[PDB]
């Protein structure tokens, strides 16, 4: 037996009306495939003589180990996209432009414009609040070594006439000077001043000073000769006063120096000394003393003498002469 | 020949004891599948007559191109999760709340509380350190155009009596005034002062001033009439002094003006002029000069005259009279 | 019929020259596989009698649902890597080191070194610019409650002699004192001063003051007795002046107090009172008044008397005596 089977091309079977007997094999000549009869179905309705089911295969690949598009996408959706997020480098680049609380260097202007909760009161208020209670350094240190400039080191301005606080308030306890102004010996000379004050206020002193010294002056002024030359400073003074009219005024009636004691003092109201020796003084009652010969380009009105060293008046002289003239003419 | 084969249902083969001859075909009537004999195995132990090995298939899918769960997970593990990381927008939102070193606007309080390395000394110390050496602007510019307020523009306070530094130190070189206080002509008038100083310190002057002017006063004061009216300021003064007791004190012995030269000066100790003409002065030795008629409501003690223009004393008058009385009575 | 087929091992077929007839089955005894003849090809060139094409299988897996390495990699490439990006925690850790514009606490030094656009001029310049126009708090509040320190609360320094701005400028409008210095009654006593000024400048006053008061002094000084003891302050003064030579100088010619009116005043140039009663004064023309007995340790040069209360001169006395001597001797 060399057995051969009913056979033709797949497409010819496809339209054959031949019914294979149950288990009778038929052959597709162009595919090599067989199919077996069931006794009723046409060829195209028979299945192949061997399984075609993925689940019966051997050497299957690991389908279950492979990632699904859905599950991968869900996992990607939790991850941050490059474009919506700064790198470490761009983060640091941005942060290096900001000021550390530990400290840093400003190259531009720091403005304050408080919104003002209340901005407090005392040692806990202010837009800038500096507490040096636990440290030995300075608070605010401003300086310039520039040759010239357009602005002061520090400027304080108030714009409204009702303003009811000070520009600068110094409340000081300690053992040196609350406020100290040193104007160092000039090389190129200024025609100006350590401290300069002008007021146009007619209802208040330009400067007020109250002190309560046991044995010093409330204000102490010392002039020191700038030169070793004994008389170089001959036009200088410890205190100089001028009294002037208003530009285009008719003049002035202001006094130079006015001294009073509202409670009454027993001290000398004006005491002038040289080398610590009294030279001239006005006592608390208005009597004066002068150490040396003095001059008046005028007369002197005073009372009649009662002691030998009293200056005589014209009355006293005239009377003593008139007495002598009478007696001497003789008396009956 | 129409060949048919030993046949029955798969499940019936499954328990048949029939041994197919080597290569003899048997048919599963309900599956369509054949199996071929090996001459020993029961039907259920024969394999199908055609391969069932994934590796022999054609049109395989690209299994190797597909991603594995393991390898995807490893790759996801290097990526940043959305939730642990700021977006660019939230980054910028946070950074815009911080101050740029280039500059910016504070809306709240900046406090300093130095921890203090040493906080240095001189032109490199301070919690706030401003160096204007290479620029032409101002250092610290504080101002207010508010009508009223509860606090000063600037406040300096020291709390302990041992405190051994100044509240404010000005070390100045330059060509204008180190410190300048302008109190602008008021519209609504203050009863106060450009500069006001009080000290309760009995061992130190409230204010100390030293200068070394060639031809000016160490302190120069000018009063200017506030009005064009010649005598409007008739109660005004360039300098006014008061001398008062302590509240509930018995009084005071303090002097008004005390002038000394500890090294000895040849200048006039008190010089009073009007329109630049000497009117009254006290010389370095205590002699005074007065330009016009003067009055004492009292006597004047002085020495006996020796020149024609010297004031005479009662002694001198009495003696000259007593001489004339004698001579004239005549002498034996 | 029990049909058997041409058969041998796969490897033996592999080199057989037997040609199966068209559809004649041949069997591989070691694999179980059949192949069918085409009438020309050797065994090894026939295909199996049943399909081996993945596309004809049933129960296929969802290959299309699975993610490709390429497509996953493209998706991963858009995601940010953990290592190149800050977590929220490290972001906040960095940001907490920076200063909020809302406010914050500096623990280190804030330096300014302006690059200077121009740094402006007026109420819009300065490295630190504080505008309190809409608020009621203080501007700059510096204080210390430390026992001692190495630096001042505030320090202003200019290094070059040409410097042509002020260290401190106060431009004040308002109703209290522009600048106020309180030196609180000491418990441990300082030998120093509320305000201390030194100048080595020979071409400018150490301090300049101009005021235009209707009825006050430009400078007002009050000394108050520190004690209830009436004469405790007997060495004190409201104003004290000293006039000294330069260290290693030959001396000085400086004046003590110099008073002038450059425009001419009709006021009293020096007025001394006690309990508000005139005790001594120098009029605008140089005439003086003294309330009580006075003394000169010297002579007084003055003009010849013309009124009864005028002091007499030696000339006047000598002449009146010489007249009496003549008349009395009698006249022919
Ligand atoms: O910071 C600017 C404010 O200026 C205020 O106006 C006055 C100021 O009060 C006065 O002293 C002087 O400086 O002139 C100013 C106007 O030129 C304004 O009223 C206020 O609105 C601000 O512009
Ligand atoms: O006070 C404001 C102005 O002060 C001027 O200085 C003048 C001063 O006003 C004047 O009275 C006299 O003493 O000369 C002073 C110069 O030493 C400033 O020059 C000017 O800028 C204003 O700030
Ligand atoms: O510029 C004011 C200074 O004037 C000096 O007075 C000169 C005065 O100008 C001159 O006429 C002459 O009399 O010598 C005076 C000094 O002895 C003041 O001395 C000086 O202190 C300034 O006030
Ligand atoms: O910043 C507050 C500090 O105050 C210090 O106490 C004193 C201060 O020295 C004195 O001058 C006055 O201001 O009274 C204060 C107490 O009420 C404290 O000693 C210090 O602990 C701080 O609280
Ligand atoms: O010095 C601290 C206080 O100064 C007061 O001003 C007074 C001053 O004390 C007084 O002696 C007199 O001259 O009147 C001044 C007002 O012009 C302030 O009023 C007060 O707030 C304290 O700061
Ligand atoms: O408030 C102090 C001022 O007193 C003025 O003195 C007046 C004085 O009060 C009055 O009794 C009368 O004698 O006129 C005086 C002025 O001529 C001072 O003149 C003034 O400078 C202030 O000290
Ligand atoms: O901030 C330091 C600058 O100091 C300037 O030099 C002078 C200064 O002008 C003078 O007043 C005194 O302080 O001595 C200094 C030099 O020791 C320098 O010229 C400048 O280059 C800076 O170093
Ligand atoms: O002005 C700079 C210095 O002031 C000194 O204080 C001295 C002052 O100079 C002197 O003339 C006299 O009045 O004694 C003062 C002390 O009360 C400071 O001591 C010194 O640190 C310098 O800053
Ligand atoms: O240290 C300067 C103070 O001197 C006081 O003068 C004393 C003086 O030293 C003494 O010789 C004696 O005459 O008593 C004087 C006071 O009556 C000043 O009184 C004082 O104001 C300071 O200048």
């Amino acid at each position: 037996l060399r057995v051969q089977f009913k056979r033709m091309k797949a497409a010819e079977w496809a339209r054959s009306d031949v019914i294979l007997l149950e288990s009778e094999i038929g052959f597709e000549t162009d595919t090599g495939f067989a199919r077996a009869g069931d006794g009723h179905n046409r060829f195209s309705d028979l299945g192949y003589i061997s399984p075609l089911d993925y689940n019966l295969l051997t050497n299957k690949p690991n389908i279950d180990g492979l990632a699904t598009k859905v599950e991968t996408a869900q996992k990607l959706q939790q991850k941050a996209d490059k474009e919506t997020v700064y790198t470490k480098a761009e983060s640091k680049q941005e942060l290096d432009k900001k000021l550390n609380l530990k400290g840093g260097v400003m190259t531009g202007q720091l403005k304050f414009k408080p919104a003002a909760t209340v901005a407090y009161s005392s040692s806990t208020g202010g837009a800038v609040n500096i507490d040096l209670s636990s440290t030995r350094g300075a608070g605010v240190v401003v300086y310039s070594d520039n040759d010239t400039s357009d602005g002061p080191l520090m400027s304080l301005r108030t714009g409204k006439e009702t303003f009811n606080q000070s520009a600068l308030f110094v409340d000081y306890k300690g053992t040196t000077n609350a406020v100290n102004i040193a104007m160092r010996q000039p090389t190129t000379p200024n025609f100006s001043s350590a401290l300069n004050i002008t007021s146009g206020n007619e209802n208040g002193s330009a400067m007020q000073l109250r002190g309560s010294e046991k044995a010093l002056g409330t204000l102490k002024i010392t002039h020191e000769n700038p030169s070793i030359g004994a008389d170089y400073d001959k036009n200088a003074a410890a205190l100089s006063i001028d009294i002037v009219k208003k530009t285009n005024g008719a003049g002035t009636a202001a006094q130079g120096i006015y001294i009073n004691s509202t409670s009454g003092t027993t001290g000398k109201l004006l005491r002038i000394r040289n080398l610590s020796d009294d030279k001239f003084y006005v006592k608390s009652d208005g009597g004066f003393y002068a150490k040396e010969t003095s001059q008046i380009d005028g007369n002197l009105k005073l009372k009649d003498p009662t002691a030998n060293d009293h200056a005589a008046t014209k009355a006293y002289v005239d009377k003593a002469i008139s007495e002598l003239k009478k007696l001497i003419l003789k008396k009956h």
